[PDB]
């Protein structure tokens, strides 16, 4: 089995993907994400070999018939998923940058000599890496795995395929402390404005915590009112909202399209009803009271209420959330938030593996 994420680091913490080309996957259908993991000889899980984008049904080539089952097989490209580190953790980035290297020449190997095979747990040549497979019901096949034979491919990777995924105590974001905070609210549709407007609402009010109240009003305010805009831009069902009643066309198949969540540029990944638990029962109160009208001021009744309602309980920006990370002191665990910058910005560009 592939480990699971460790989910609490001291400070930020930083994930990378990297879709591979040259390669696919092929699979039953239905199978589980994670085939395998690589680690160092130490023992620190890595990254994870994933299958990620379904490119077709996966043909046996004649030539290579082995008597074996490849009935409903499913060919996906293949991507790699690595295990959250510390951001300032310069030994923990490059392992996995290196390894991710290793595997791509090691990939490059398999597809000339053991073309539609399965990988096998390994270790590299240097005694750096080990290879775990943990779903041996796989096979890997050069480009789109149709031949038997590849056309000499070398496994790469490149900035189109590659994301990375930041971590951070939820208490900082608005606070501006750190250079990761500082690159997280320069996400467009953060709106550091609505702090000052938070404050000049509630004069009158006695807040535990005035400073925090503000900052996650502003978080929360800014995710609402970009989830109103993208449903009206992309016509998107939200809860009970219908656009084609404000006359939009539906033009994306939901929040998880990834034109959608491409149009965030830096996509929100926690449960935005988790960041009400960093307040005191009556902090978040009068946080919550004050979005509705943010929404009504600037988006239909229908729209407000529902982007309003589907967020209150429980619902994620885009699909399955990381809302079980944490930050800060172990025996005191503070909530993280995470954040995938779908395009990796210059900032990041040195925590990517580089084929060139
Ligand atoms: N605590 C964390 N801090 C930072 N990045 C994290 C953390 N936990 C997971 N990630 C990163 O989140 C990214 C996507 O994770 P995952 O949920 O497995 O992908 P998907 O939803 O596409 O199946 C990876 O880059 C991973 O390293
Ligand atoms: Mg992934
Ligand atoms: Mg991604």
């Amino acid at each position: 089995a592939t480990p699971d994420f460790p989910t609490h680091f001291p400070k930020s913490s930083i994930g990378i993907e990297n879709e591979l080309a040259g390669l696919v996957v092929a699979m039953p259908a239905n199978s589980a994400q994670k085939f395998g993991y690589v680690k160092s000889a130490q023992g620190d899980a890595l990254f994870m070999l994933t299958k990620d984008m379904n490119q077709g049904s996966y043909q046996r080539p004649p030539s290579l018939q082995d008597g074996k089952n490849y009935q409903n097989w499913q060919t996906h490209t293949v991507e790699l998923v690595s295990y959250p580190c510390e951001m300032d953790d310069k030994a923990a980035v490059e392992t996995r940058k290196q390894a991710m290297l290793w595997l791509a020449t090691h990939f490059t190997t398999h597809i000339d000599q053991s073309n539609h095979q399965p990988l096998a747990p390994i270790q590299s040549e240097d005694g750096r890496f080990v290879i775990e497979i943990t779903n041996a019901k796989h096979v890997i096949a050069a480009g789109n795995g149709i031949s038997a034979e590849s056309q000499g491919q070398t496994i790469t990777m490149t900035p189109s395929g590659q994301q990375a995924t930041v971590g951070v105590a939820a208490k900082g974001f608005g606070t501006s402390a750190t250079p990761e905070l500082r690159l997280l609210e320069s996400a467009p549709w953060y709106q550091k404005s609505l702090k000052s407007q938070f404050a000049s609402l509630t004069s009158a009010e006695n807040l535990d915590d005035k400073e925090l109240a503000a900052n996650v009003f502003a978080y929360l305010t800014s995710i609402y009112l970009k989830t109103a805009e993208l449903a009206k831009k992309f016509g998107i069902y939200i809860n009970e909202w219908d656009p084609m009643s404000e006359q939009i066309t539906p033009n994306a198949n939901g929040l998880t399209d990834p034109k959608v969540k491409n149009a965030w540029e830096i996509l929100p990944r926690t449960k935005p009803s988790k960041i009400v638990e960093i307040l005191s029962k009556s902090d978040a109160k009068a946080v919550m009271k004050h979005i509705k009208p943010q929404l009504q001021s600037r988006y239909s009744e229908s729209l407000s209420k529902n982007v309003f309602q589907y967020f209150q309980d429980g619902g994620e920006v885009a699909g399955h959330g990381i809302n079980n990370a944490t930050v800060g002191d172990k025996h005191s665990p503070e909530l993280a938030i995470l954040f995938e910058f779908r395009t990796v910005p210059n900032e990041l560009q040195s925590y990517l593996p580089k084929t060139e």
